[PDB]
């Protein structure tokens, strides 16, 4: 093996190695980018969630006041 | 009824209703701040199922050239 075989070697290899990495890196950015959106579609979910009850709470007391407005109208018809 | 026990009804009516009001459109708000939130949670969705794609297409193209360079270091050793 002549010192021009071995060169053209030892370059592909390397090559190989930087890709290897640089890919590994791509491959963390997006474990990471996911785990991202992973935490986001959590808090969106516990925030929904949360919605979804206020809104009870309001529906509920806004039957309530639509019974002390008939009350009232009552009241005022006699 | 006097036009005083009168006007202190007409004026509560009014109150139950600008209330029944109110609350309907913080119900309308929530309605949609969770509309908005549900269409998050559908991007990011849809955007991590499209990760977990793209990174099982580069750590197979990873495992590739992982061999390319043990195959590269094979022949570098013969």
């Amino acid at each position: 093996m002549s010192l021009e075989v071995f060169e053209k070697l030892e370059a592909k290899v390397q090559q190989a190695i930087d890709t290897i990495t640089l890919l590994q890196m791509e491959i963390e950015e997006l474990k990471e980018k996911n785990n991202s959106l992973s935490q986001e579609v959590q808090n969106a979910q516990h925030q929904r969630e949360e919605l979804e009850r206020e809104n009870n709470h309001l529906k509920e007391q806004q039957n309530g006041w639509q019974e002390r407005l008939q009350a009232l109208l009552g009241r005022m018809e006699e």
